[PDB]
């Protein structure tokens, strides 16, 4: 079932492109960083359904290996919270 090469490790959003779909988030726990898709955003926002993610927010995620060497998989906010969004989505 895929490879995990890091489990929920929580990182801090340097940006994600709601239009490219994708972005990227620097890992807190190693300071590597860590590409992310709105793919692998398990959770979202109920009230609105963002593909989006907070920029500048802290949110946790396990490190499965991607294409480009590691990807983050399981995005959810601390806690297993849905994740907030970017402040303007959709």
């Amino acid at each position: 079932d895929k490879k995990v090469i890091a489990t929920k490790v929580l990182g801090t959003v340097k940006w994600f492109n709601v239009r490219n779909g994708y972005g990227f988030i620097n890992r807190n726990d190693t300071k590597e960083d860590v590409f992310v898709h709105q793919t692998a955003i398990k959770k979202n926002n109920p009230r609105k359904y963002l593909r989006s993610v907070g920029d500048g927010e802290t949110v946790e995620f396990d490190v499965v290996e991607g294409e480009k060497g590691a990807e983050a998989a399981n995005v959810t906010g601390p806690g297993g919270v849905p994740v907030q969004g970017s402040k303007y989505a959709a």
